[PDB]
């Protein structure tokens, strides 16, 4: 182990949870950013697999009969594993087609379809080339899955072809049904040819999002849809049932909330008479769990059913982990295999985490556990209460901004999850306090930093509502860290959407404390300039009185063809705190250099014609240099190369740069032998980064990483040498999502630290060997 | 230049003995330390620079010659220096080696005719340092060149009796007529100094003996205080003020006015009182009531018309600066008024006692304006009893006995004798010590030992904290001050000890308080002549305290039992991983560095793992690269490591089974060559290589300092480096460190940098860089 993760546990969403029909307790997650994940203690702990081609998972399964073979779907296709997930290999037949269920035919594990799809990811179909319209076709293996034909259901190119379901007939192998957006389809042999079923009501809704059978193949469950572009807008599925023998459909929602986007209905294998019990959850809808009971008699006649809520707003019956997400939005739910041994219960999630409940058939109950992250015994305060930090359980799904770190307190800054805050260094967490009074949550946290106020180190942070990334304004907000513990509190000094100490509403991409005045603080407003916290000690004051100190602007951007519009970092002048650099990712892009005048004024220049919109730039003092270090596109005549990211480096403050790291260098000390996804994607790799560079003493670190396909190249460790040139080493080790947003040197306990956030696999934290610093 | 080391402390603190104006330039002066040799000022004590090295450091007088300021003399318990220079550098006068001179003053109108009298203060206590004793002849040392030769002047036989000569006072206007005030009585010479015959006193049945004389410029009035011949202060208190014409022997005392019972002493004329009209200024030694101005008028008969004593410094009541050292009333145990030559205004320099002070005049008034000149105040306050106090930083001197100092982040303990608890919260560059005034004359003045604990993960001072001056600690007192904050709003809390043996812990003296690095909660002390005493979590007594209630300390070790115990421990070195071992040095019963294991059941058993002695022996113990340090620095060890008296630094890296010799006085000596000494040939035979402690270890590195408290001598400071093939490497860092006798020594990290943070039996608080340090990470 080299590369040490800090994270709560989980935090993105969660695909599936699959379990291993052939041994109790193993089950496997689908992220859609890591992978796979593998549990043999039914989820107490997770351990990561093998490497894929691509790692946003939509479907895993396990053959029967052998757990050694496992299919896992992905964006980019579907995967094979002959040793137990340890290591995976692209199905050709697939390549380029997102998978997203695989089926194996009843008491014939070399019978398989793996069927195209997508789940809800309809923004991210597209990344490779595919569309959502298309044939309605289905993969179909007899051999186990050495070779795949591929079996067309439908023919229109024009309509959309997800297939949400694949389920055979318990009782007769060779029926199977599929649900798809271009209806329910039936086959009597194996999945080789395949006839329409007719819905419910195809005039108005002939969008299936789901379907279940009966074990004893008799009846049918599925829930249907209006046809609209986007499921955001799309709100009311409604639930039918009907015999297999004749096709006539009837809405069975009684008892059910109205206008929810129920799908991925599923009967209990248990059910094998005729009582069904049928699970449902929904996409994005928070309302927990429904189990439904169905009772049939032998004339094809229901003669009742009823819905049951087996899982509902947080009550106190279940720990809801640091991820305070109530009601569960129940975006996938199973019953458990009734093979290998395994108890009756359900897998299931509050949306970006991992939930198993085990039921009592006594008096039919179910028990949740949390599965996805440990509380320990330290508590935080919120709404009145005592809540626990939590420690991961294995695995972190979190898209991480930024982080700042002081003694025992840590603040990572993530999308969704916002102010992200640990005080026993990063080990157990808590986000309870982003949940502010009013109904607004603060839940984009782009940058973080610490100050002083008045001698008290003060986190400051650029912490916004909205979701996705979509941050709302920019917002400045102030932790005094008077005890290092929960019991500090967030403060709102500046931003917002009330324009408060007339700071714009413009996102501050970045903030920055002056490390020669830490109570100086800076930030870029996207798209109206740059502005300053001349005192933070000052601010606070104002604040306490229940008044506001106004910030200072100190550079325009307002004119597209002159300005600096929009900045990805600023990097203040180590030692002069009248000077400050900042890369400019809108306008006229590059780095640009400030410097203030004895008046008070700044007059502002570009320094470095680059460009990119993750583009950094990093200011530092050693042994009696100043070091000016840009990841970026560009850089001009003599520094360009198409647009393939590169280190460029400066010791007189930007007139003058050199290039000392390239795509070419990066192969060279990382051949491509190392990527299992070179040969597939690599002719769309693309040399660029989500950030993560920086510089500290004689190093100097950056990551090559391209988020259109979350591929990452690798992570790069450079030595500045007693005569001024850079050696530079692989570090990405084991960590095997690479990607990285920011990166910060820090000394934690007299060892140095690189501490790494990631797009999507939270924090990570690396010893650093033979680090020189300037005593500071 | 630059410099190396750098000192952190309020500024004085030690007992002052004289601040002495220089005739020829005015803010010219130099002040007189007991440990520091001779500072200089240059602007009137708004800051103090030190001068060149003396052959002993406890400075009794000093003078600049008249029309030469670039000549000094300097009075020394070993006799009498002159600089040529202005005071950059010294020589010792040869005639007077092993002479202890308190008193020079030249012949006006030729400062060629110096005379040079024996003599030490209120210094008894001292006079025997080198071998003097205070009985013998009494005895004047007299020159008519300038300095270069001396003659012995005996005006009394009588070995039997007290010689010291405490003033000698020209007679302005007639050169050649000259007086001295001695135990032996008041001398008069009308021969310049060539033959002298005793003055009756007022009455030398009681009280022959003269405590100091003052003469009118005119020549024509002579004061003078008379005490009993009682040879130790603490019993002689009542001293009485006379006056006499210089014409007849015809003394009337002069006391009405006076507080009764003081230790009246030094009387001085005012130079400007040319005519009748005498103003006379009286302090005391010891006493504290301010200072005394009188006003004599005389009538051409010769007789004393009127006279009034006036107090022109008093109690404190907000019209001065009091500075960090709350001492009120002044004692001014001298006072000096400012000459007339050389462009001085009036003013008077005196002193609380440990301070140097300066009082302008107002003519049109008759006030003085009494100036703080030790110590400067900062924009930072302390609020204590209804008050808020600034703190202080040093104006360049430093003269307290600092035993043991304890850092954290901007926090800084110097645990002191009389100063009890100084404190400072902007890394050790202002101070203050209020504190320590607990109320109703309840005042925690000494302080032995500080440290860092844990409480519930806050950082809290552990301090060893008593009443008692001079060193006197009365008993063992634990106190806990939890750093909350990081500023004056922090308070003390005592959690055991006293002398109502508070939580189980006995009265003895807690030597040493140490905290474990293993468990920073637990907390180990030693009540001397009791045993060892824990406190298993200094969070949970804290719990405790806070309820108003009290939980135990825990007994690990009895030390009542003098044939076969430890009785008094000088450090504590808690294991650096395994809180159940502890080691510490015995000064008393059993001596030499004792090794303690806790056992399963909870129990402990302690041995001697080296049979060292020495009442300032150290022992430390540390971790760096895999192996664990224990270090001794103390005299004897053994068959084949004791050497005579000579202490050694002795190595073990197996907890103390076996032992190895790493650094001796001949090494010290190779290191640094006594061609860097310039008291080498003077005293050089009589140093004796001990220590006062400061030795430590931590990493790759090993500090040490030898230096003989007998005679006030540090050697120098030494550095050990620790090689991978596990030798040592030794190197001499006593750099600019003038005063480099240590009671401690730590190894200290601050904003990235290693420091050497070490306290001096007289000079403060110091820290040097150190250079290729490397520590395991913790
Ligand atoms: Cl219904
Ligand atoms: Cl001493
Ligand atoms: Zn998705
Ligand atoms: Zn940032
Ligand atoms: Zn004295
Ligand atoms: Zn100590
Ligand atoms: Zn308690
Ligand atoms: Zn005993």
């Amino acid at each position: 182990t080299v590369w040490q993760p800090l994270n709560p546990g989980a935090g993105g969403q969660v695909q599936d949870v699959v379990a291993d029909p052939n041994q109790a307790n193993v089950v496997y997650m689908a992220s859609d950013m890591e992978g796979v994940y593998k549990s043999t203690n039914n989820g107490e702990s997770w351990q990561i697999t093998g490497n894929l081609v691509n790692n946003r998972v939509f479907a895993v399964a396990v053959t029967p009969g052998n757990s050694n073979k496992i299919f896992v779907g992905t964006l980019y296709g579907l995967h094979i594993s002959t040793n137990g997930s340890n290591s995976y290999a692209l199905v050709p037949e697939t390549e380029n087609k997102s998978i997203a269920s695989i089926a194996f035919k009843p008491g014939n594990a070399n019978h398989i379809i793996a069927a195209p799809g997508w789940r809800d990811d309809d923004d991210f179909i597209g990344k490779f080339g595919e569309t959502a319209a298309g044939p309605g076709q289905v993969f179909v293996s007899q051999n186990g899955g050495s070779s795949w034909q591929t079996v067309t259901f439908d023919s229109n190119s024009s309509t959309d072809r997800n297939v949400y379901s694949v389920v055979f007939d318990q009782s007769n192998a060779n029926t199977v049904y599929l649900g798809s957006n271009k209806g329910v389809y039936k086959s009597t042999n194996g999945g080789l040819n395949w006839q329409r079923i007719a819905g419910p009501d195809d005039a108005v809704r002939p969008w299936n999002k789901g379907i279940a059978l009966s074990p004893n193949g008799q009846v049918l469950y599925a829930t249907y849809a209006e046809a609209k572009p986007d499921l955001r807008y799309n709100t009311n599925f409604l639930v039918y049932a009907t015999r297999t023998s004749n096709i006539n459909w009837q809405q069975v929602t009684g008892g059910l909330e109205g206008n929810r986007r129920y799908w991925y209905p599923e009967v209990d294998p248990r059910s094998t008479g005729n009582s069904h019990k049928v699970l449902l959850g929904a996409v994005k809808d928070r309302f927990g769990l429904y189990e439904g009971t169905f009772n049939w008699d032998n004339n094809g006649n229901l003669t009742n059913f009823y819905w049951e809520k087996i899982w509902d707003s947080y009550d106190g019956s279940w720990d809801i982990g640091w991820d305070y997400a109530t009601p569960p939005n129940a975006r996938f739910a199973h019953y458990t295999p009734v093979t290998g041994g395994w108890a009756r219960g359900v897998w299931s999630t509050t949306n970006q985490t991992m939930y198993y409940a085990s039921h009592n058939s006594g008096n039919n109950s179910y028990s949740w556990q949390n599965k996805y992250s440990t509380p320990t015994s330290q508590t935080v305060n919120w709404y009145g209460t005592e809540w626990p930090t939590y420690k991961g359980k294995g695995t972190e799904s979190t898209y991480t901004y930024d982080v700042a770190v002081h003694e025992n307190y840590v603040i990572q800054g993530q999308a969704d999850n916002g102010l992200m805050e640990s005080w026993d260094g990063g080990v157990s967490w808590s986000n309870m306090q982003h949940r502010r009074g009013g109904g607004f949550n603060l839940s984009d946290v782009q940058a973080v930093d610490i100050a002083d106020a008045w001698g008290v180190p003060t986190v400051v942070a650029q912490a916004t509502s909205g979701y996705g990334g979509g941050a709302h304004n920019g917002r400045l907000w102030a932790k005094r860290l008077n005890t290092h513990s929960p019991a500090d509190q967030w403060v709102e000094l500046a931003g917002g959407p009330n324009a408060k100490a007339g700071l714009p509403k413009g996102v501050l991409r970045d903030v920055a404390v002056s490390p020669a005045n830490p109570a100086k603080v800076f930030m870029f407003s996207s798209n109206y300039g740059m502005y300053m916290v001349e005192d933070i000690g000052r601010a606070l004051d104002y604040h306490d009185r229940g008044e506001t100190l106004p910030v200072t602007q100190i550079y325009e951007g307002l004119d597209n063809s002159n300005d600096a519009r929009i900045a990805r970092k600023i990097a203040p002048h180590p030692t002069n705190e009248k000077v400050v650099f900042f890369s400019s990712t809108g306008g006229v892009q590059g780095v640009w250099r400030g410097e203030q005048q004895n008046d008070g004024s700044w007059t502002f220049a570009q320094v470095l014609a680059s460009s990119g919109w993750d583009a950094e730039v990093e200011a530092w003092a050693y042994n009696g240099t100043v070091y000016l270090m840009s990841f970026a596109k560009g850089g001009g005549p003599g520094l360009t190369d198409g647009n393939n990211w590169q280190i460029l480096l400066s010791t007189d403050e930007g007139q003058n740069w050199q290039k000392i790291f390239t795509p070419a260098d990066a192969m060279a000390v990382r051949p491509t032998s190392n990527l299992v996804w070179w040969n597939s994607v690599g002719n769309r790799f693309k040399f660029t980064g989500k950030g993560g560079s920086a510089g500290a003493g004689n190093k100097i670190v950056m990551s090559y990483y391209d988020h259109d396909y979350q591929l990452g190249y690798g992570v790069f460790l450079g030595t500045i040498q007693s005569n001024g040139q850079v050696n530079w080493q692989d570090i990405t080790d084991d960590l095997h999502f690479s990607g990285m947003t920011s990166s910060r040197f820090i000394k934690d306990a007299g060892q140095m630290y690189l501490y790494s956030t990631t797009p999507g696999a939270g924090l990570w934290r690396r010893s650093i060997s033979g680090m020189n610093m300037d005593p500071a």
